[PDB]
């Protein structure tokens, strides 16, 4: 169970950064939650929010790649140590976990891709 109050809203095609938004009228404490990043079949990479950290409601936080060359400051725009770049590519799943280990949302980029009804 999740009470699914937040959204993966944008993921930078470029590897910059992953926006999240609380959408619902409640506060929602994210310590220790985390981004899974699957990029192709590379090995997961994972970032990890710092323990006391709050998204309130109907806001925005971005997290910016260590190499993306951003100012940071909580809680509005945080940074993934070590971490160049979320990656780049033609299929990028960005998954939010909470801190008990559940995926509650995902976003996925895929480019070129072939649909067929037979």
């Amino acid at each position: 169970s999740t009470s699914g109050r937040v959204a993966v809203e944008e993921v930078d095609e470029e590897g910059k950064f992953v926006r999240l938004r609380n959408k619902s009228n409640e506060d929602q404490s994210m310590g220790n939650w985390q981004i899974k990043r699957q990029n192709g079949d590379d090995p997961l990479l994972t970032y990890w929010f710092p323990p006391k950290f709050t998204l309130k409601a109907g806001q925005v936080v971005t997290i910016w790649a260590a190499g993306a060359g951003a100012t940071h400051s909580p809680p509005t725009d945080l940074v993934w140590k070590a971490q160049n770049t979320w990656g780049c590519g033609n299929s990028l799943r960005t998954a939010l976990i909470n801190s008990t280990g559940e995926e509650v949302a995902m976003r996925k980029l895929v480019r070129s891709v072939t649909v067929v009804e037979d």
